[PDB]
RNA sequence: AGUUUGACUGGGGCGGUACACCUGUCAAACGGUAACGCAGGUGUCCUAAGGCGAGCUCAGGGAGGACAGAAACCUCCCGUG
């Protein structure tokens, strides 16, 4: 009944780990992407000085990485199973993409290094259909269109149906 | 001993610089147009903040995401500036 082209599925991953300060924590946890992702992480610098989070201006704070492909999906049932495929319905976005937050990336996969820290990471999958990119698009770029564009309703079924998950009510 | 001891100025002095310049206004829809008219600014700064090319999009807001909270970072959407 739908037209294939409609099909709901997973843009990029977003992988997010952001630490107090630049140091040794930063280094660790990039390799803690690096390692999770098989690909390298890219720092990000403190856009203001704020005295209370103790961060300088132009500052690494932050390493973050983007997984795209089967590669992102892998990384997905991993998190989700820290979380028991259990998602609560406020992660859903209005704009058709959700998130979630694992505290220990020791769990899964990879061995603890005496070396390498305890950091958590932060998920945010983007969920979308063929011929999303044309926004990305250089020439003729243009809009989804309204029916294109998908739902918070729309990805709370696709984790219900993909990943057998349940929505709890919060 | 010789000489000098600025100017403008609702008298002079004191105060200011309207004494060389720049923006808006006055200013009466070309231009020009005065008051010690009004609101301000200048004696600098920059091997890049100069010159090309390329690639991006900004302020702000909404919705999401471990520690993270009104603000740390990541993602999407709106966004004529
Ligand atoms: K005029
Ligand atoms: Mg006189
Ligand atoms: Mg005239
Ligand atoms: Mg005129
Ligand atoms: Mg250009």
């Amino acid at each position: 009944k739908e037209n294939p082209m409609r099909e709901l599925r997973i843009r990029k991953l977003c992988l997010n780990i952001c630490v107090g300060e630049s140091g040794d924590r930063l280094t660790r946890a990039a390799k803690v992407l690096e390692q999770l992702t098989g690909q390298t992480p890219v720092f990000s610098k403190a856009r203001y000085t704020v005295r209370s989070f103790g961060i300088r201006r132009n500052e690494k704070i932050a390493v973050h990485c983007t997984v795209r492909g089967a590669k992102a999906e892998e990384i997905l049932e991993k998190g989700l199973k820290v979380r028991e495929y259990e998602l609560r319905k406020n992660n859903f976005s209005d704009t058709g993409n959700f998130g979630f937050g694992i505290q220990e990336h020791i769990d899964l996969g990879i061995k603890y290094d005496p070396s390498i820290g305890i950091y958590g990471l932060d998920f945010y999958v983007v969920l979308g259909r063929p011929g999303f990119s044309i926004a990305d698009k250089k020439r003729r770029t243009g809009c989804i269109g309204a029916k294109h564009r998908i739902s918070k309703e729309e990805a709370m079924r696709w984790f219900q149906q993909k990943y057998d998950g349940i929505i709890l009510p919060g």
